[PDB]
């Protein structure tokens, strides 16, 4: 069997996913293709999906850079009887059978949280994101505005580097700029926390300008231990790879159904949906030390 | 690889569970041992599982008669590296990773709302089992006391027959002729159910005793067809033994941990457990020709 997994963008977050890809692979005894273009390009992972399909791959798991795009797509895989499942941000109008992940609304919501307390309830924030299309993007946001609802503080920007890490930084910097009297920034994607951290440090702002991002991955953490970054909203990619993997095996082997029969569910709209969240670790420079230790102490360790 | 499965009695019920456990088997390529004794018997499953044990299954999925004498038994074979999951009917403190079946304390409740609808919060029942330690039939049954709490409806009797026809039968007619004023019949297992219907059919009480069964046997259908028996919770036996072996199969190609982060989560006293619920199906005769569509449409026809 063989099994299809695309991302979103080289960074080493991918990375991690991918290592879940191949452990799965290996334990499992399925070959696996991992696909992500440099950064965000929709027409890289449509036709990426489309040679999938094409090559008759077993299973396909994606992380849409564009939900709506791919509709048309995923729905011809699943004409062909390749099943699909999105990864790290969904899908949910495409006819895929389940979505595995963070739970991203929330975890902007709890970012947000974070990020009003860490200001007193007031202050200007900017955001960085690398999309303005994946839903994931879009909800991470969406929840960070709802929790501050309730407060003075105030979003004066949301910036779109289209995952494009020296963007990130010339976008955070000029954004500095046209606003001197900036509180704090909010990193959507992995490129973005320690984006807005450079930044902030180049400036000579460590404190003075909060930080609150996404990912633990070693540049971020890093930045949280010199204190730059108070709070990061960490992930499990590696398990979103592996359980990719796992899922689509199963659809295979023992078929759709059976297979769903042991996911959790969820309702949308009076509706059964399946989605396995794979949650989330809050990470600030107080709990850095336990971080490490919980997460070699899981199996994927530093 | 081989996985053992331990049932409660011959029941037709349990031939379900067994051909989900031979055709998740085949379909994973595992070899799957299955047992069931004649009836009742705590200490034939204990000594099946010692046997199983011994042999070295990489396997094992329980529907323990009794949730506390298989403690430390469970606990040995998790001791030597043999998962260990419960089916049917739980042992939440033997240290088993799963729980797959039905919820069996709601089911006893959502039983008892549709008496207490019957009876118009009034009437005499007696409650036939098949067990007096196997927990699925006690939260049954306080499931039942649970929702009939407010009511003047009242037990009379509390019939254990250790999963045996005849007993069941002889018990129920001998309830009836020491009650002829009987308002309803409570069939907790599977044997229950027909054995009661049969009673009441013959002393020409068809509709006059109201019974409320569980489980969707060839015979408890047909009762409901006459009109004999109202209403039954009817589970997934199927379900519940495909899936054991399933969950089994993955824990030892992925690992425990892995497969349990792909599975519905609860709290209980404030601690993460796993459980499937397998869901239940209540059959009325104004239902009966849906529920078989169901079925059909499910892959689990007639
Ligand atoms: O920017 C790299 C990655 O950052 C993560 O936080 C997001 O979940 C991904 O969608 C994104 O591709
Ligand atoms: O008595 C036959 C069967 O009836 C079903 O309702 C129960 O779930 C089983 O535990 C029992 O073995």
């Amino acid at each position: 069997l063989t099994i299809g997994v695309i991302g979103k963008s080289v960074h080493p977050y991918w990375s991690q996913v991918e290592q879940g890809v191949k452990a799965a692979g290996k334990a499992l005894g399925v070959d696996t293709k991992f696909f992500v273009p440099q950064k965000e390009d929709i027409n890289a992972q449509l036709q990426m999906l489309e040679s999938f399909i094409a090559e008759g791959v077993n299973g396909i798991a994606i992380a849409p850079s564009d939900p709506t795009a791919v509709i048309p797509t995923i729905k011809k895989a699943l004409e062909m009887g390749i099943p699909v499942v999105t990864l790290d941000t969904d899908s949910p109008d495409s006819g895929r059978y389940v979505y595995i992940g963070t739970d991203n609304y929330q975890a902007g919501y709890t970012a947000g949280l974070i990020m009003k307390e860490l200001l007193g309830g007031k202050g200007k924030v900017v955001i960085g994101t690398g999309s303005l299309t994946a839903m994931n993007s879009l909800q991470r946001i969406q929840g960070f505005k709802d929790a501050i609802k309730d407060s003075e503080i105030e979003i004066v920007d949301i910036l779109n580097d289209e995952e494009d890490g020296a963007r990130a930084v010339s976008l955070a910097e000029a954004a500095l700029n046209a606003h001197p009297d900036l509180d704090a920034f909010f990193g959507v994607y992995a490129y973005n926390g320690p984006a807005q951290a450079l930044v902030v440090k180049n400036a000579g702002k460590v404190g003075k300008v909060k930080i609150v991002c996404f990912d633990t991955t070693p540049d971020i953490l890093q930045y949280v231990k010199e204190g730059v970054i108070q709070a990061t909203m960490g992930q499990r990619p590696y398990m979103m790879g592996y359980l990719s993997v796992t899922v689509l095996y199963l659809m295979n082997k023992i078929g759709v159904q059976n297979t769903l029969m042991m996911l959790p569910k969820v309702k949308v709209d009076g509706k059964v949906d399946y989605v396995i969240d794979t949650g989330v670790d809050v990470v600030t420079p107080e709990n850095l030390d336990e971080y490490l230790k919980k997460m070699e102490e899981l199996g994927i360790p530093i």
